[PDB]
């Protein structure tokens, strides 16, 4: 529970952050604050197509509760996977209006932040 | 050493996705963001003024060692305290080119996602 609970929130600040971040950038700068993102932050902002296939992490440990923890956070309908489009990572989607993007993080980069 | 490599991580990964907010934000929602960022991330920027005084963590528990490994990614001059014009709360400095800023996060608040 508690350290399931610490690592969403981590997730979740994370996501928060880099949604907030591609929210109000400079239209001029977007693209280049994706590549700033990848680079020095680690996270990759991809857009989501509905197309996209994700796998789900799985049931081991304590993934399917720091899973609710998320979506309890950033929504019910938040897709959380371990691949997408046969890409591994840990996968997060997240929305700006009626636009859906996915954060891809590096598996081995998180768990020094986690 | 481990855990107080992890929490200096997450502050370190806080403050740069922060800063990389501000830097690539729209000049014209550049005070939005700011009001963004500290009702809805909890993330509280301010500008940092050479006369704001600081007041140290103590030297308990870990906090020295967290210091150091915060200032390792973040520059040795980073100043990182307890209360800043006598404000609690854990403040980080950070700069964009010739600017100074301080991060304000709550203790309560932060020690959810350490």
């Amino acid at each position: 529970e508690p350290r399931a609970q610490r690592v969403a929130l981590q997730l979740v600040a994370i996501v928060k952050l880099t949604r907030t971040a591609l929210l109000y950038s400079d239209p001029d700068l977007r693209r280049a604050l994706l590549q700033d993102l990848e680079s020095n932050e680690g996270v990759r902002v991809y857009p989501r197509e509905k197309t996209d296939k994700f796998k789900l992490q799985p049931d081991e440990s304590v993934n399917r509760l720091i899973e609710h923890d998320i979506r309890s956070r950033l929504g019910d309908d938040t897709v959380i996977a371990q691949s997408v489009n046969d890409i591994p990572g840990v996968w997060i989607s997240f929305k700006i209006d009626d636009d859906d993007y996915w954060v891809a993080l590096d598996r081995d980069q998180l768990d020094t932040v986690t």
